């Protein structure tokens, strides 16, 4: 059966909201990062870089949360929601949105989450310009995808799809512990999409079983 | 027919190796970043992040690099090498080490690019903590590769795939320009894989066409 690996951290839920999408089967194992277990050797095999998730599927090892998305839309493809989309240019918008996810509405907002929610629990200053920084530019992510989604019901089109669930475990935070659910709700259309695609079962799912 | 918008730049070349990989006939559109072109109305439109590169292909519009990537290696899966793999476990360590390029490798690399080879864009007086911070960051990826790559000829396997293409066009820099080259000679398998990839006919035909 399929194994995950930290499933009460934030990026995981990707690849376990996308499992129970699928109504694909599997197990979750506790990564403890207070005793540094995520930087001992066992954990390192199974993904070098030392951060969560790692899924393994018998004999079968992937890690990054994003391309264990991929691997479970087209490995269980034919059931459940299509979460790829059906053709070659509809999976090119999946892509493109999975990819500003990943590398423009991410990490600012991953600011927003080390600085405001793990700053005391880590032992870090909380970088208080950066915070300052990040929501700024967060603010002009989400002032494109305001546009963009009064023109289109999802991300990549009319179908709800990984690039809309990729959106789901840190905008989480966002609206909850950060503080900052005014960045979702000032906007009409990204509000009426994050309110369609997180009230999904498979989310609420996750959350209930895995927060 | 195909339009890939900005050839001159980094990110764009991405999209290039592959085309020229697969054997795709496109054109190039210049974007002048200096003088903003890429934040006007005109190319906002196409990439409304203001950034390249950015796709025309008849009807149909696409960015984000590695996005184009996937697209362009999807739709003409039939012809050329597979960088995709062949099976479902292939294409996913594809994406494994695609995002690991996108998420990890290239931030790191992306601050050593600006702050080096465009201080002035970034700003006086130069940050040099930061410089300091990212070049330490890329050498602990850099070590993980290392392992990697001396149990695997490539990234995804053995086959080259979309995510060893990934790393040419900031690799690039980073052994030239930016003035690191020893972050990649200094390692043995890392080394060997780069003197691999970067001396592919793609790569060089796109370093020959569009550099300057
Ligand atoms: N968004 C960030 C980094 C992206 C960028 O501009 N990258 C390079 C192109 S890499 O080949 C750049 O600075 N071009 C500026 C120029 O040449 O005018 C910034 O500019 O502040
Ligand atoms: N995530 C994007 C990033 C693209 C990107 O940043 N391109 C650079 C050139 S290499 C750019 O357009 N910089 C202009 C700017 O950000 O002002 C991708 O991979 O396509
Ligand atoms: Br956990
Ligand atoms: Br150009």
């Amino acid at each position: 059966v399929l194994k995950v690996y930290g499933p009460h951290f934030a990026s995981p839920k990707r690849a376990l909201v996308t499992l129970i999408e699928k109504g694909v089967a599997f197990e979750t194992i506790p990564v403890d990062l207070m005793k540094g277990e995520h930087k001992q050797p066992a954990y390192l095999a199974l993904q070098p870089f030392g951060t969560v998730p790692a899924v393994v599927d018998g004999d079968y090892k992937i890690f990054e949360s994003r391309a264990v998305m991929r691997y479970v839309a087209e490995k269980y493809r034919s059931q459940g929601p299509d979460l790829l989309g059906k053709t070659v240019e509809d999976r090119g918008q999946v892509e493109q949105w999975l990819d500003v996810e990943a590398t423009t509405y991410h990490p600012p907002l991953l600011n927003l989450t080390l600085h405001i929610m793990f700053a005391s629990v880590m032992g870090f200053p909380s970088d208080e310009k950066l915070i300052k920084e990040s929501e700024e530019k967060l603010a002009g992510v989400l002032d494109v995808y305001e546009a963009h989604l009064s023109k289109s019901k999802y991300l990549a089109g009319d179908f709800v799809s990984l690039a809309d669930l990729a959106h789901l475990p840190f905008t989480d935070y966002l609206v909850g512990p950060i503080g900052k659910a005014y960045m979702i709700k000032d906007r009409k259309h990204v509000s009426a999409w994050w309110d369609d695609i997180s009230s999904r079962p498979a989310w609420k799912e996750t959350v209930a079983k895995y927060s």
